[PDB]
């Protein structure tokens, strides 16, 4: 049974965790409001991993499907304002 | 088994998906799209927030490909962000 | 095997037929040949059109979709811009 | 067996062909040296796989497509160099 | 089993080799710091033959590229060919 998943970051909310026996990550993509400056993600231990880098005048967005990520996740907007989004699905 | 495709606008910024499996292929903006950024989402089913899938611009980035995604009906897309025309292409499994 | 069609405004579509039950669609390229103009190549139904791509030479010039599989017959159809866009992919 | 599999292609060395399996093909990226120009990059028998140029589009990724072997890959358009990655398999 | 990789190529560390039944290193996406200046980055797998170039990004053009799905055996050795990063690589260890 696979659940779609979503969620956003941002300088004001820079973190966020998934914590269903593995996550699918789809996209990640920068929202209409954020500022000019690269966009960063990492993964957090349980040091970082960049996984993605996004600029609005470049790149808007991101597919990387077909990551499968084992749960606890922690992601983090480790450089930009964001908005930045991030899709997938939970699947077990 | 059978192809599939839809336009979302300001004049339809929401459709809905029902019949097993959506595979979900590319989002492409229309050359008739204006400049400014455009946003896709995919809405929870009712039963927490609706969840991006794609972040597109004229100017910059005009598709994208996610071949690999695969989603259960009833999916709702809703166009966000942006006028459009977007396209959405895929397969019904 | 291997397939590959060029469509332009002299070409407008490219059928496919022939095992050959299947298309593996994999890029879709825009020529050096191609003006400047955004390009929109759609799946036509045998007898609403379905958009597979949009390209434009100075923003983003090709595309890949491997993983994509089609069913025969296979009409493309150059619905917007002057090409020529080639197509490439691999009868199965 | 898998090997690791990369070519360069260039207006000094138009083609290159890879024979004794099934080469998966990786990344096609233009080199930092190349020029301006849009490059084109076909399979001959041709069949174009890539457009790419150096200020809009350096590189893409094709993890998925498989050939069968013997294959040709001709730098049809542009100076190059441009690069190729994949694996061989068995 | 699966573990989640990165690694980081720079000017200082202009090389970095994945050592050792079996391991795969599935490698995922490469992306450059927003700390990297403007040069072209190549980044190639040196043999354990030619180097492979894997990758050309440029901050002001591409900055990021996904490769999920290549399946790398161990010995890898990635090399920072072309400019000074840094640059991110993200992927997992399987098995």
């Amino acid at each position: 049974t696979t659940v779609l998943w979503g969620c956003e970051l941002s300088q004001e909310r820079r973190t966020w965790t998934f914590r269903s026996c593995r996550l699918l990550l789809h996209t990640i993509c920068l929202g209409e409001k954020a500022k000019e400056e690269m966009h960063r993600v990492e993964i957090l231990p349980p040091q970082p991993v960049t996984i993605a880098s996004l600029q609005a005048s470049v790149l808007p967005m991101v597919s990387m499907v077909g990551v499968q990520l084992s749960p606890p996740v922690t992601f983090q907007l480790r450089a930009g304002s964001g908005p930045v989004f991030l899709s997938g699905q939970e699947r077990y």
